[PDB]
């Protein structure tokens, strides 16, 4: 029970202390990135690097390539819709690529191919490969293979396919119509194109309602995913949900309702699109397995197959080194811990190094006040100021002496100066409070206040 | 086959890169900023390239203070690496080369091994960088790609820039080779591959030459006492350093003569002078033709030691091949091009499209109409109606159908079903509305469809 985490799967939009202390209280065993931490590059760095030193984790995106794109990292692809058009070869060799870079960076699993249908009443509008079965199963399967060779799982979605409603799962609870026969021959093609090779593939669920197959939405299925993944298909690998939360659920289900429905209609690992959600569904999963509504059988089973995809993973690969070179590179003189807590003015570089220091407010607004921010000339050096606190991010302190007695003018008991270009300056503060990053990178920045809160005091 | 002995960035890539290239073979190509901001012109490039022949194909991201390539997560750079244990050096390089190799990449131009004096640089102890040098040296081979160290002797005992001016180091050659050569030295004996940039410097107690000119600095210390067999590259030629001290030709003479291997040039334009400016020299035997013939061995096996099935442009070919049109009127296409483009991450594809016609057409006006509209009437000398979203409604799709047939193209970029609601019209197809495919519609417009 000290493995109930490994039934889920969280998103993660920022990177704090919150997301800290129910990772390591929790120890769900998937991690999904979001945008918030991905548009910033420190944050996405610290975060990789915390998940290299907290045990195993499945790591994934939702780079599909084209109108689904999150990692800059990955150049730039038309999408499934133009894929579907070409030799599916191609595809093959761009999931490789995409791949093996999402591979180097930390990720071991991504949320692609999507494998749903292209119909006229969907619009999705370029995420499908296309309408022919055919055309989605050939190229589902150079993708997935793909993937897998560039060194990331592949998750399949969303079972088992939607592309024939008009309406989104964001939104309300959609609904698909066809017969059973109809979804076998067209819909379940690729997918059951994947479950017939060797690839190692995960399978996430649709949340949307097939009345002329069952009442529920797939994802709480017993019918959709007992009887026909599991058992018609023979699918014994992870099953995902789609993320829990979304109104397709969560307006029509009770976060009880659908933690049961899923698990007991066979399902794997609850994903949640918020980390913040854990605590609630955590606790309402323990409860039913407590209360016996959960057979335990069906929750060893999922913990034996995530164990097994974990074991999977093996690499030497994380990004995060990035972000241990920043923290070990910084050299702090002793600080008080009682000016810390006051409201800080910035001093910066007026203004590659000029992207630097416009981002030097935002990462100090992460773990300092700030009271005002003020972009000082370097050839001239700072106006007099006072403040509470004042933060110099010193740049050529020594140009001439007057720029040094502008920079040295400042309280000496409430300023402290990070230099952050030329680490020779720093002779030039004795008696003085400073930081030294040797570097202008934001996730030094970052790294250089975290040591100033912690460990330089 | 002369090309062999040259090494060009491309700021740009466009038909005269292409006459260039097929023209003249050069081994070497170095993609600067003016491709990689362009995502669209990096993935054409490399498409181009791996229909061309074989290349080294490099960079400048060196990390920290430079970096070129957005696909490589941002290092805090050398000086920060050397106050770290230098295996966290081998590792960074690794993941850089291994994303590098991924991309297409088959060369770096880093790690710097210059010394600090009073970003770029591992630190002032020698020793230092000889371990941070090693390791990074390492990290990019076993990354997929083939490192340069740079740049020899090692120059950060001079305050001036050789962007400027040709700057001096006054050091003495015992003082050189106990510390700035130290970490050149410590990879050479280690034996890890690697080329090696020569340093648009003075060194006026050792010789009058700038190192890239000097067979003292190249043959007698690099090539004998250090015993590098390796490829010789110079800095950029055209670099004042060099520029506004010396000739074309006595650059070019200089410095195979002193044998350097490769020609670096920082613009690909330049080549025809300094390649015929290489080929008279041999003629008229100012260059021994020896070391010729061994700088084109060695530049052969840097081309066959260097392999990848990896080429990002897969991409550009897929926007190729994607592309569906009608027939065109080669005679409209000529003329001044009135856009109508979806106003406003599919918003940012769309602000994109101006910038990208601009490089095959004449461009007139451009008008970002609303798609819950349609456009309201123009006209023009030629129309193109970047379609989206056209069936919402009935006074939608006659928006865009009451543009003059004669002279509008419509490009479906978004849902390709409204095709059948543009007949007789002349429609291209994209399946994407990524910059790539955008750009690719348009060559297939002034060729294949015309
Ligand atoms: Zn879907
Ligand atoms: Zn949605
Ligand atoms: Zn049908
Ligand atoms: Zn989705
Ligand atoms: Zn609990
Ligand atoms: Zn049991
Ligand atoms: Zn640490
Ligand atoms: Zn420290
Ligand atoms: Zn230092
Ligand atoms: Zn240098
Ligand atoms: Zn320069
Ligand atoms: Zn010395
Ligand atoms: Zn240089
Ligand atoms: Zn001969
Ligand atoms: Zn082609
Ligand atoms: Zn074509
Ligand atoms: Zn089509």
């Amino acid at each position: 029970d000290v493995d109930l985490g490994k039934l889920f799967f969280c998103g993660f939009d920022d990177f704090n202390e919150e997301a800290r202390e129910v990772i390591q209280k929790y120890r769900p065993a998937g991690v999904l990135i979001y945008p918030g931490v991905l548009s910033k590059e420190y944050l996405f760095l610290d975060f990789m690097n915390f998940l290299s030193r907290n045990g195993r984790f499945i790591v994934s995106s939702d780079h599909e390539g084209g109108q689904l794109e999150v990692l800059k990292y990955v150049p730039s692809f038309p999408g499934n819709l133009a894929a579907g058009k070409v030799d599916p070869v191609f595809t093959g060799r761009y999931c490789e690529m995409a791949g093996r870079i999402m591979n180097t960076l930390g990720f071991n699993m991504v949320f692609a191919p999507v494998l749903d249908l292209l119909s006229e009443k969907g619009s999705v509008d370029l995420r499908s490969f296309g309408s022919d079965p055919e055309v989605v199963a050939s190229h589902g399967m150079e993708a997935c293979m793909g993937y897998f060779k560039g060194g990331v799982i592949p998750c399949i979605k969303h079972f088992p396919g939607h592309g024939k409603t008009a309406d989104d799962s964001h939104y309300l609870l959609p609904t698909v119509n066809a017969s059973f026969e109809e979804l076998w021959r067209e819909d379940l093609l690729p997918f059951r194109r994947i479950f017939q090779s060797r690839v190692k593939t995960a399978v996430m669920t649709a949340h949307v309602k097939y009345p002329a197959v069952d009442d529920l939405p797939a994802t709480l299925s017993k019918k959709l995913i007992t009887e026909v993944l599991r058992e018609k298909l023979n699918f014994k690998g992870l099953v995902l949900s789609d993320a829990m939360e979304m109104k397709a659920i969560s307006e029509n289900f009770s976060v009880e309702e659908a933690v049961r429905f899923f698990i007991e209609a066979g399902g794997n690992m609850i994903l949640l699109d918020n980390f913040r959600d854990l605590p609630v569904y955590y606790e309402s999963l323990k409860k039913l397995i407590e209360d016996g509504s959960i057979e335990r059988g069906k929750v060893e089973r999922s913990i034996k197959i995530v164990d097994e995809y974990l074991s999977a993973l093996e690499n030497r690969f994380n990004s995060g080194l990035i972000a241990e070179v920043a923290e070990r590179a910084i050299e702090c003189t002793r600080m008080r811990k009682e000016l810390l807590g006051r409201e800080v003015v910035l001093l910066v570089p007026s203004n590659t190094t000029g992207d630097d220091y416009d981002l030097i407010p935002e990462v100090a607004k992460r773990f300092f006040k700030v009271r005002d921010v003020i972009r000082y000339d370097i050839e001239a050096g700072p106006d007099d100021v006072d403040g509470e606190l004042i933060f110099d991010f010193v740049v050529n302190a020594s140009k001439n002496e007057q720029v040094l007695q502008a920079h040295l003018s400042l309280p000496s008991d409430r300023t402290i100066y990070f230099i952050i270009r030329n680490p020779f300056d720093a002779k030039f503060f004795p008696g003085r409070s400073v930081v030294i990053t040797h570097s202008t990178k934001p996730i030094s920045v970052y790294k250089s206040f975290q040591h100033l809160l912690g460990r330089c005091s």
